[PDB]
């Protein structure tokens, strides 16, 4: 009960910032997550014994892939921590509980392949879940782990609170399907602009939580340039492996996934910043002003990629 987690001074201070990098010491990441739960939620939200057992089972069920791995899980959870801490009074106790867990679990058992590759391969999961294929699998994996003996971190919640938090977690994980982001952000853009955005409207909160999930999921593009640039390598290592597997199915991959077209990555990054990342953080900053540093950091990285093209690096 009186057992706090305490980080070294540099981490204690920098973990509060949006651009925090969780570092290369894997064995400190569970402790970093618990620290964030305790400050974001309370030392009472979860039983430490059950939480620690849940975290280590989640870790085991992430695969050794270049990008969609345990480090991504904890990175995405830290961005959500930074959003929640900078918007103290806007979120319920259940929401803060649900969303950190949703972020830790959002890519459970990822193989490093897109929904499109699963469908073209004719993977069994594509027959089970026709849309948001991997995201329905990630939620399924989350429910499976919660149901292991001694792993139900929500046990002290009432029956209705339990149904609510699992519904927050389901919608949050489904919302990390980037195919769904484009329409979600458009709707939020319309609602903010016409003044009809109402955070007491559950359908509206759901949409805002959706956008927070996209923002946390993409947060590699909101780090300092050296982190963003080095993470790009891991992201493209998966894209190129998927490209190889498309060629093995007798399909020419889109240039983004073709390792013969590495020359075109810098211009491909501009499109992604301009079509996806900047619009995401812009709409997020409009709804939640204290998340502005994500947009500023994203714009700085856009400027760095422009410099790569202009041959200045
Ligand atoms: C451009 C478009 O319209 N669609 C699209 C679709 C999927 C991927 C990317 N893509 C390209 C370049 C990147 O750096 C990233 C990117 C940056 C941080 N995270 N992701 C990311 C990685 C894997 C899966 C989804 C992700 F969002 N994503 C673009
Ligand atoms: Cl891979
Ligand atoms: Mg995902
Ligand atoms: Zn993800």
């Amino acid at each position: 009960g009186l057992m706090q987690f305490t980080l070294p001074v540099r981490l204690c201070k920098e973990i509060e910032l949006f651009h925090f990098d969780i570092g290369p010491f894997e064995n400190m990441w569970p402790g970093i997550f618990v620290y964030m739960v305790h400050r974001s939620c309370g030392t009472s939200c979860f039983e430490l014994e059950k939480l620690c057992r849940f975290i280590m089972s989640v870790k085991k069920n992430y695969r050794r892939v270049p990008y969609h791995n345990w480090k991504h899980a904890v990175t995405v959870a830290h961005c959500m921590y930074a959003i929640l801490q900078n918007n103290h009074t806007l979120f319920t106790d259940l929401e803060r509980k649900g969303l950190l867990i949703a972020c830790l679990c959002h890519d459970l058992d990822h193989r490093g392949f897109s929904n499109s590759y699963l469908q073209k391969f004719d993977h069994p999961l594509a027959a089970l879940y026709s849309t948001s294929t991997m995201e329905q699998h990630h939620f399924s994996q989350t429910v499976s782990i919660l149901q292991l003996e001694g792993h139900n971190i929500f046990s002290t919640l009432s029956s209705s609170e339990y149904e609510q938090v699992l519904e927050i977690i389901r919608k949050a994980i489904i919302a990390t399907d980037l195919a769904l982001y484009f329409g979600n952000r458009k709707q939020l853009e319309e609602m903010y602009q016409t003044g009809s955005l109402n955070l007491n409207n559950q359908s509206h909160r759901d949409r805002v939580i959706g956008l927070m999930m996209t923002a946390c999921d993409l947060c590699s593009v909101t780090k300092l340039w050296p982190v963003t640039k080095l993470t790009a390598n891991d992201i493209y290592a998966e894209f190129w492996a998927e490209g190889d597997e498309m060629k093995k199915l007798g399909i020419q991959p889109i240039p983004m996934m073709d390792r013969d077209k590495k020359d075109e990555v810098p211009q491909g990054q501009l499109g992604f910043y301009n079509a996806v990342a900047i619009p995401c953080y812009t709409t997020l900053t409009q709804i939640l002003p204290p998340t502005e540093p994500l947009l500023k950091a994203c714009r700085d990285n856009l400027s760095q990629w422009e410099k790569v093209i202009r041959g200045e690096e």
